[PDB]
């Protein structure tokens, strides 16, 4: 997957108009935009279309799934026809709940994400003591793209020396919560933002300066 | 509590409106409770929820399994309880800032949250059944009241009430389609779901009058 800038747009604006505007403001700026429930389900799924149609960008929908094979099955149905061209999924709920997902994105191609720890506080209850088990299942499963902390860097080496550097590893967890976007770099394929950008008072000078600030990075 | 009628709640999973409709229409009465998740609400829209209240007024339960950050899970929990949901399944393995987020939603819009603490599919014997006992505790702490467990692990179900106690509210799937069976699962369980053996079935509602009629000396 080839991410513009490095920069993948977390559009966690929960109403139209102004998700289709903060996005119109950064469309030079990117090409990828993550889209995930608050926008989802205050809109409905036709809002991934119509990213399309206004931008032409590539949709990840995170939706973290988290069911059981069969329904996970369903959900990555439902989501892939919305027009989604790949889906993040947990890695907690086990391999055979991965695997559906891997299914249904082959049948229709598409691409699933593995998330394996998370960036939050409460990730290190958890998540974080299965991380590196979860990685090295994506692995044996075949998996090519993760997802995976900006807040730990340590815990983002970690991940991206167990699924080695063909993999594609995204990270979330820059600037608002507490992740810098040169260090995340060392490390991922491409961060991914969201308040900083999409709360910015101007959201274009937002990305821009970010991306001035990983410029020899790109 | 939840006042289950007939301790059996229907999971909806079917992707089509009309299907759905038809499915719950013909169950309706035998269950007041129906558990929505995304298959139907992805493939037909939040405004399921109010469609089911408008034509069934059956309490809704929106299964979506909540498992992001505790700034996201707000987000979701509110746009899910402006919809019309009284409650959301919400999971614990991401942690307590991550369910605490959900529950000051649900205390400041009046509606309720189930945790979920181990699962019912094979998977979830990787990594949830380990984390599952302290899920639970975790949930006990930050006054959870509501929960969700297998039916497929009898003795996992009844642990999993042993640590929540007798006065919380439990439900639990994987009964009919996945092995679990009603009358053993109400032994720990408060209610009952079930989704294929009802939804698939030629007659659902003779399918659920069947369950119900398997489990009436503990109705
Ligand atoms: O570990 C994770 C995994 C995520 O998908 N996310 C998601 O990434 C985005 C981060 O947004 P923000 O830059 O506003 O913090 C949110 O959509 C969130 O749900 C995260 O924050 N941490
Ligand atoms: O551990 C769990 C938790 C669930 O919510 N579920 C949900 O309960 C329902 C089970 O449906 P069924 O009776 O068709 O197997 C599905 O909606 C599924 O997503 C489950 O099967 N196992």
């Amino acid at each position: 997957m080839d991410v513009m800038n490095r920069l993948i747009l977390a559009m966690d604006l929960m109403n139209r108009d102004d998700a289709l505007r903060v996005t119109g403001e950064v469309r030079e700026y990117i090409d990828t935009v993550k889209i995930g429930y608050p926008l989802v389900l205050s809109e409905g799924m036709d809002i991934i279309a119509e990213f399309r149609k206004r931008f032409g960008c590539r949709i990840i929908a995170d939706f973290k799934v988290a069911d059981i094979p069969e329904t996970n099955e369903k959900i990555c149905r439902a989501t892939f026809k919305a027009g989604a061209d790949a889906i993040i999924v947990h890695g907690f709920p086990g391999a055979d709940s991965v695997r559906a997902c891997l299914n249904v994105a082959e049948e229709m191609g598409r691409e699933v994400f593995l998330l394996t720890e998370m960036a939050h506080p409460g990730a290190e209850m958890f998540i974080q003591g299965a991380a590196d088990e979860i990685a090295r299942m994506g692995v044996d499963l075949g998996v090519k793209n993760y997802v995976g902390p900006s807040t730990r860097p340590e815990r983002l080496s970690r991940l991206r020396e167990i699924i080695g550097q063909d993999s594609f590893l995204i990270s979330p967890g820059v600037g608002a919560q507490g992740g810098d976007p040169g260090e995340t770099l060392r490390f991922a394929d491409a961060i991914i933002v969201g308040r900083s950008i999409y709360l910015a008072d101007n959201p274009a000078a937002a990305a821009a300066g970010i991306i001035e600030s990983i410029k020899d990075l790109l």
